[PDB]
């Protein structure tokens, strides 16, 4: 019914059908009479043979295409709607639903109707819809906090919890409980649903169709080999369900405010809309929902969302405006408890006129319960990882099919020269049918699950960890990298440099007019010591740490100064006072400021000059506090613009005085307005930062400039800052020109060259030729739609000052053109930004000396995986973007060589089964047995390979259909038909024509190995990616080992080994013969295999990673010089 959910492609409504009318019942029991007719009395011989073969096979077969129909209900969902179920009119009468996901969200499954009452629901993947008829569509539920119209701060601060019965059995039967709820199966129900997978009754078919044709061992051993594979991975995913549903939260009691009392009830019963008192959690344990503080203080430790243990600060909005207001969670993102976190202090213990709870705590409300919470949705989509085997098999069900056209050619020759030479018919066909089913391989289809799973595990020792695994071979197609920064590229190990600016309007200069005079913190004014000492958001545990932002933290420490119990700082500096800070307004990362209201008392060391009564602080962004002053020095804009045109960060302090003595009364300080404090200031100074650069960001950058990659930056500071930290990490290289407002005029960095431009004419080419950009947000705001937007994300890679709806805005605009984008961040700032990208990254803070005092990959635990990217770093490191993309780079190779692999054994096998039932002899079963195991211990002993210490210039090829493998395989393949053929003919030739031995099977069986073995030597991608052949042992000596076996059973060197494998004795000159041969086919194989490499294997760079000639020549001479200084 039109289902309204991104993630869902269509819906359709079904009814279902009685077993008297599924579509593999009554055309059986229609037609099984008939036969039974016919065998019996009919005697209509006309339409049948005669023999009890011929009844065998007629039996077979009509059992074969009634377990097929059976089974195309259970392999596919459109055939069981088609077969079983039929179409129903409307609403009013179906049962059933069927969805069918997104391209990449699952496997599409018939839904079942729930009917409760008028209500219609259906669970999918764990996710509940509902049906909603004003809308004539189904829909997930709707939250109170996630209406289309934002509700205003009275919906929460008025609220009364529950105050109806009624109403809670209503809420009960609408959202259901808050619990986790994940079953777990046993064995039988698991074996059964891992037992009717197409390819698991295709192994069993062929298994019985090659026990009809008197082979017992072989039969024997792939059953074996399937039983024990399938009964360790449904072993495995049992382990694994387990491990998930043992992180679920355990019940504890909690206080809600129901029906007007404060009544104790669990933690496993709360309602979205309940009252709910917050407490300080017991260890093992944590906050139950989603909720939001409506009165006090908390100080949480997300380590369970975000990987990070640092703790933070929340807020209640209590002293928000009720009504005015309309709730916004870009500022009052400071308000949310997440289900998940840990409460470690409670500050204080009300305007909706509530008793306090009796157990002392905060008061919150509940906003989502069950899985729509954060770590709700993240545990439901660890739970569905394996996307990499449903929504998939889209290609190598073309190569079998592919290969099924090489297998039928061969089949029909060999019927119809069986048909003109008078043989029998029971066996030609059972002979036809095996060379059919000897070229589909078993284990195609999943190779990339394992190629995935192998490069996890390699992932997880450098601490990097992924929650959605299908991502991976997106890791070797990246065209454009970009980055962040202050949470990327630059640390958070801040120095003050000192104040500077504040000797304006009372001397070095420059040509601009800037002062460059620096004057340090310790010999500072009265007033500046005092704004710094105002203007903060530190708060200090009882244990003796202090929480906040580390620029906070850096200039309390250089201040001197020291932090009491309650927002008391007392004091080296020579200020020797005390401050209180009463009221705080918190910084938005849109006004660009913050302010404090303070009561202070200092008595400077020097000149006296007694100070004491109310203190308005504010300290913010530069070219704000310059509209909020009452007159500008002579120099401040130059002064700031040099000062920040160096990297250094500055900051603007400013201070307003209230009552010059005595308090301004409680009253007056808990009803004050922002806008009438931030107004009629005063200047004391700037703050000069300098944020120093992480020390793997040159080598990372410059590693991916060079790897046919293109870096680009998209930050949030001021364009000046952002241009200078691009110089130094080395993104761009020659002049670059700021577009942004003065009209949208072109600026340079020295601010010489002023150009305008208007946006409906397109750029000039001469700009876009010989000059770098760097296009800012309002610019882009401005030229959003136009016919020079797609231009100006083909040639800018320095985005500056955007807000994060524009990070995504961009992101969006350079996928549209087909390129695929990572995204690397802190996690914090931008959410959708790094869920829009193809691959993110989240580089989390963790040292590894903190590692160091604390297959598939260990299963994720709920503090290793990060709610806002999928990827995530536990390092600081800069490096763990290149592991990525050299991972993912890998892991397509892996791929390739295993498609390239398998698809030539199975041609070899069949083309030698061919050749063989055209003289009517066939194979022994120890011969192929022998030839099942080498096989076997071959694949066991080539998979042993790891990757470069670098990356590389040439990118591997991303799908199988290509003019590398294809042309690759029909040439291995045609050299080894040829080869097989002439050595058939002279086999003829010099001996012309139960199990017996024969010159023709030693030769095709030897044959037939040797090719096996240099498939095997020759089809191995090494060099360029992973380790070469010749490097490892490993997989060199099970080569020549097989080799040396192979050669010495074909030339006699041990006379017992061959009576093993039924081989009769050759002479000197076909020995001679069938060596050279052997070596002419491998030298063969080897320069058609080294020559299409060479040709067609590399995928070129697209248009907007290529470089000039100059960056080549000084990558040419600087790899120079690091190999002149190696030594």
């Amino acid at each position: 019914p039109l289902v309204d959910n991104p993630q869902i492609k269509s819906a359709e409504l079904l009814r279902p059908l009685p077993l008297y009318q599924h579509a593999y019942v009554w055309p059986y029991v229609i037609v099984w009479p008939v036969f039974l007719r016919v065998y019996l009395t009919q005697e209509l011989y006309d339409k049948y043979i005669g023999a009890q073969e011929w009844t065998f096979v007629w039996i077979i077969s009509i059992v074969t295409f009634q377990t097929l129909t059976w089974l195309c209900t259970h392999w596919s969902v459109n055939l069981n709607a088609l077969f079983t179920a039929k179409k129903a009119s409307s609403i009013e009468d179906a049962q059933l639903i069927k969805v069918i996901p997104v391209a990449n969200a699952g496997a599409a499954d018939i839904c079942k109707l729930v009917r409760d009452k008028t209500n219609i629901s259906f669970l999918f993947q764990k996710r509940r819809f509902l049906w909603y008829p004003e809308r004539k569509a189904f829909s997930t539920l709707e939250f109170d906090i996630d209406a289309e119209p934002k509700p205003t701060l009275s919906k929460f601060q008025l609220s009364r919890g529950i105050e109806s019965e009624d109403e809670l059995k209503r809420l009960e039967q609408h959202y259901g409980t808050n619990t986790f709820d994940i079953p777990v199966p046993t064995f039988t129900e698991l074996f059964k649903e891992h037992a009717v997978a197409p390819f698991f009754v295709f192994q069993v078919f062929c298994v019985g169709l090659w026990l009809l044709d008197e082979y017992w061992y072989y039969s024997l051993f792939t059953l074996v080999m399937l039983v024990v594979f399938e009964s360790t991975v449904v072993w495995q995913r049992q382990r694994t369900l387990t491990e998930f549903r043992s992180m679920s939260i355990k019940p504890y009691p909690i206080y809600v405010y129901r029906l007007g009392k404060w009544t104790e009830i669990q933690s496993d019963k709360l309602l979205p809309g309940d009252l709910v008192s917050v407490t300080r959690t017991k260890e093992d344990s944590g906050v139950a929902c989603d909720m939001i503080l409506v009165e006090g203080t908390a100080i949480v430790n997300e380590a369970m969302l975000s990987g990070e243990s640092t703790p933070l600060l929340k807020d209640s909005i209590q002293l928000r405006p009720g009504d005015a207001v309309l709730e916004v969670d870009g500022l009052d993102k400071n308000s949310l408890l997440w289900g998940g976190t840990k409460v470690l202090q409670i500050t204080h213990g009300p305007a909706s006129g509530i008793p306090p709870p009796p157990d002392n705590g905060a008061m919150a409300v509940v906003t989502k319960t069950g899985f729509e919470t954060s770590q709700g949705s993240l545990v439901r989509t660890m739970i569905y990882s394996t996307e990499r085997v449903s929504a998939n098999n889209t290609e190598a069900l073309l190569f079998i099919l592919f290969l099924l056209v090489f297998a039928l050619a061969a089949s029909w020759y060999v019927w119809d020269e069986g048909v003109r030479k008078d043989r029998k018919r029971s066996k030609l066909l059972l002979d036809c049918i095996l060379i059919i089913t000897s070229v589909v391989p078993p284990e195609l289809p999943m190779e990339l699950s394992l190629a995935v799973n192998t490069s996890l595990s390699a992932l997880a020792k450098f601490a990097i960890f992924c929650t959605e695994p299908f991502r991976i071979p997106f890791a070797g197609r990246i065209d454009v990298a970009c980055f962040d920064k202050t949470g990327t590229l630059t640390g958070e190990d801040l120095v003050v440099e000192g104040i500077a600016g504040l000797g304006l309007g009372h001397t070095p200069k420059e040509a601009d007019g800037a002062h460059t005079r620096m004057v340090s913190v310790h010999d500072a004014g009265m007033e500046t010591t005092l704004v710094l000492a105002t203007a903060h958001a530190l708060v200090k545990l009882d244990e003796g740490e202090i929480v906040g932002d580390p620029m906070e933290k850096a200039t309390l420490n250089a201040l001197g100064w020291v932090l009491g119990k309650n927002d008391t700082l007392t004091s080296s500096s020579g200020i020797l006072g005390t401050v209180q800070i009463k009221r705080r307004f918190q910084f938005s990362s849109a006004l660009k400021r913050q302010s404090s209201v303070a009561t202070i008392t200092a008595t400077e060391v020097k000149t006296g000059r007694k100070l004491r009564g109310s203190f308005v602080g504010v300290k913010g962004a530069p070219e704000t506090i310059m509209k909020m002053l009452v007159t500008v020095p002579e120099h401040y804009e130059e002064t700031y613009k040099y000062f920040t045109r160096r990297g250094s960060r500055v900051l603007a302090l400013a201070y307003k005085q209230l009552t010059t003595e005595g308090e301004l009364g409680a009253n007056k300080i808990n009803d004050l307005k922002r806008e009438s404090v931030e107004a009629d200031l005063h200047f004391a100074g700037f703050l000069v930062l300098q944020c120093p650069l992480k020390e793997d960001a040159k080598q990372a950058v410059r590693m991916l400039n060079e790897s046919s990659h293109r870096v680009v930056m998209i930050t949030g500071d001021n364009p000046l800052t952002a241009v200078h930290v691009a110089k130094e990490v080395e993104i761009v290289d020659r002049d670059v020109l700021i577009l942004d407002a003065p009209s949208l005029v072109w600026r340079s960095v020295d601010d010489k060259i002023r150009i305008d431009v208007d946006p409906t004419k397109p750029i000039d080419p001469e700009i876009l030729k010989t000059k770098d950009l760097c296009v800012t947000g309002y610019a882009l705001n401005k030229f959003k739609g136009q016919v020079g937007w797609k231009s100006l994300l083909r040639y800018t890679w320095v985005y500056a000052r955007v807000s994060p709806k524009q990070k995504e805005d961009i992101l969006l605009g350079l996928k549209d053109m087909g390129y695929y984008t990572l995204m690397a961040g802190d996690g914090t700032n931008d959410v959708g930004a790094l869920k829009q990208a193809h691959v993110g990254v989240a580089l989390l803070n963790g040292t590894q000396e903190d590692l160091n005092r604390i297959d598939e990959p260990p299963t994720l635990k709920l503090g290793d995986a990060s709610v806002a990217a999928p990827f995530t770093s536990k390092l600081r490191n800069v490096m763990a973007i290149p592991n990525i993309l050299r991972q993912g780079r890998c892991t397509l190779v892996a791929t390739i060589q295993m498609y390239k692999i398998l698809a030539l054994n199975c041609l070899i096998s069949a083309y030698s089964l061919s050749v063989l039932y055209l003289e009517g002899i066939k194979f022994g079963d120890g011969q192929i047995t022998i030839s099942g195991m080498l096989m076997s211990v071959c694949f066991l002993s080539i998979s042993r390979a790891r990757s470069v210490e670098g990356l590389s210039k040439e990118r591997p090829q991303p799908n199988i259909f290509n003019f590398y493998i294809i042309g690759s395989i029909l040439g291995q393949f045609a050299v080894h038909v040829a080869t097989l053929i002439y050595i058939a003919q002279l086999c003829d030739q010099i001996e012309p024509r139960e199990f017996k031995p024969s010159l023709l099977n030693s030769a095709v069986y030897l044959l037939q190995l040797i090719q096996q073995i240099s498939t095997f030597a020759v089809n191995y991608q090494g060099r360029p990616f992973r380790e070469s052949l010749s490097e490892n042992k490993g997989m060199f000596y099970g080569i020549v080992g097989v080799t040396a076996i192979a050669f010495a059973c074909s030339t006699e060197m041990l006379p017992e080994l061959n009576e093993a494998m039924k081989l009769v004795p050759f002479n000197e000159n076909f020995k001679t013969i069938m060596t050279t041969v052997m070596i002419i086919d491998f030298v063969a194989c080897y320069v058609i295999e080294w020559v299409l490499k060479k040709l067609f294997s590399d995928l070129r760079a697209r248009d907007i990673a290529e470089r000039r000639p100059d960056q080549l020549e000084r990558e040419r001479v600087r790899k120079e010089k690091e190999a002149r200084e190696k030594e």
